[PDB]
């Protein structure tokens, strides 16, 4: 014989002490996070960053035209901070998801490579890039 009672405690109890947890942060810091969705958001806006960062990165490289582990390994580099490969090349596709006209594909018989034009209006690329519209954070 066995059996399994519940209840409900549906109040602003469990609410209001998410303020302790600012306190408890220093004692237990066990799965004790709330206030760090902040970086979620600092990562998600990173969007014209990842896009000027590009062109300069390509500016700087004397040439507007890089093969394609050359310019994978010239972004995955940048994930010397606190994000996975993966983030960077989703990055990478929702860019080009968009800006068909700024990247290219130029396939050869000798490797892949990339092709972007430095001189294209970076401010109408930021608007139709934070248009949102299928990106869903590519």
């Amino acid at each position: 014989p066995a059996a399994s009672p519940s209840a409900l405690k549906g109040v602003s109890q469990a609410l209001l002490e998410r303020i302790r947890a600012k306190e408890v942060q220093k004692q237990l810091a066990r799965m004790t996070r709330c206030p760090e969705q902040e970086l979620r958001l600092q990562r998600l806006e990173r969007l014209p960053e990842l896009a000027r960062v590009l062109r300069n990165v390509f500016v700087s490289e004397r040439k507007p035209a890089l093969t394609m582990e050359v310019v994978c390994a010239r972004m995955v580099d940048s994930c010397q901070t606190a994000l996975s490969p993966g983030e960077m090349e989703k990055h990478l596709v929702l860019l080009a998801e968009l800006l068909p006209d700024w990247l290219s594909l130029h396939r050869i018989r000798t490797d892949t490579y990339v092709k972007l034009d430095k001189a294209v209006d970076l401010a109408g690329l930021t608007a139709r890039l934070a248009h949102h519209v299928h990106a869903e954070g590519l």
